[PDB]
């Protein structure tokens, strides 16, 4: 169809993986999903694309790691006592290292180099930063590398989510497609549990904005949508699709109808 | 809870 | 390693025994 | 047993 017609001209891609995709049951890494996504990204990078990956899920992985360590270091007497909460910043600082080590190992198995770029909120207001980041990203992509962006949570003092960061980077680096990998198959007219909700294949701002009732479950579908609209009307089309399927990325890149599209040229389609 | 813990194992204190 | 696994699974009572 | 109830699991690992 005319909707998925820009896919053949796609050259630079920004892919975001949520917490519901990176970390599965028990707070541990979801090895199957992450491996499939990494294999798809390596195939894409070998086929001539510039892939940018914006990861997440460091908080949960670090929280699980610190809970084990706390259990190991504790005392039977204390195990009895309700154990206190763990600091969120400490959990993020622990989990980022493990997540990046896993990413490096998986991409080394496939012979792909990765780079870790950590940017906070205060950095995006400097005049020079928005210029130097573009040059660094371009230099990395020219050399066939996959930058792995995230929000440095250990340092940051705190709307901005990981999805807003993804939209921001899509705008700045002039990407040509933005894919949001989440748990649900895509944006629905209502909560996915209800049987009266159907998968929308095109988000027209003057038709679905008022007819969509968001539920709940860093940000639900009330913030993914905001970031998607922001990125799309800045000029970068947006695709939302489930991260469970491994082959959704390639099917999107082949022009097949997958997920919901945020495109500015949806006024007349 | 005491007897429970005395019976449980470290891994069991997990989850 | 095997020792670690054994501890991780041993019941406090067994550590007693 | 008092030692065993006040020990930390790691401690059990070290003789
Ligand atoms: N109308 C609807 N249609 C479809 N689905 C809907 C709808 N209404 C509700 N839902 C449900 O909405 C949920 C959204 O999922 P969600 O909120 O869990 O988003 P998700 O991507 O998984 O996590 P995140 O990226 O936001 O977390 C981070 O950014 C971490 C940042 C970083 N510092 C780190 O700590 O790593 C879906 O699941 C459910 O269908
Ligand atoms: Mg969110």
């Amino acid at each position: 169809d005319r909707s998925r017609a820009f896919a053949k001209d796609v050259k630079r891609i920004v892919v975001k993986v949520g917490t519901a995709v990176v970390t599965g049951k028990g707070g541990r890494l979801a090895l199957g999903r992450l491996g499939a996504i990494c294999e798809q990204l390596a195939e894409l990078n070998s086929d001539g694309f510039e892939v940018i990956l914006v990861s997440s899920g460091a908080v949960g992985l670090g929280r699980q790691r610190l809970r084990y360590r706390q259990l190991v270091n504790s005392s039977f007497a204390d195990l009895q006592k309700p154990q206190m909460e763990l600091d969120g910043k400490a959990c993020a600082g622990v989990g980022q290292s493990s997540l990046m080590a896993y990413y490096e190992t998986m991409f080394d198995q496939l012979d792909v180099t990765v780079a870790q770029m950590l940017v906070t909120d205060s950095s995006f207001r400097d005049k020079d930063f928005r210029k130097q980041l573009s040059e660094t990203v371009k230099a990395m992509l020219r050399m066939r590398v996959i930058p792995v962006f995230n929000e440095n949570d250990a340092i940051s003092t705190r709307f901005w989510d990981n999805d807003s960061l993804a939209a921001l980077l899509s705008l700045e680096l002039k990407a040509d497609l933005l894919i949001l990998l989440s748990d649900v198959e895509g944006l629905y007219t209502g909560p996915p549990s209800d049987s009266t909700s159907k998968l929308i294949h095109t988000f027209i701002k003057e038709k679905h904005q008022d007819e969509i009732t968001f539920g709940e479950k860093r940000g639900g579908m009330t913030a993914k949508v905001k970031a998607a609209v922001n990125a799309a009307y800045g000029g970068v089309p947006v695709i939302i699709t489930s991260g469970y399927a491994a082959e959704n990325i390639s099917k999107v890149l082949r022009g097949l109808r997958v997920g919901t599209l945020f495109h500015q040229d949806a006024h007349l389609w």
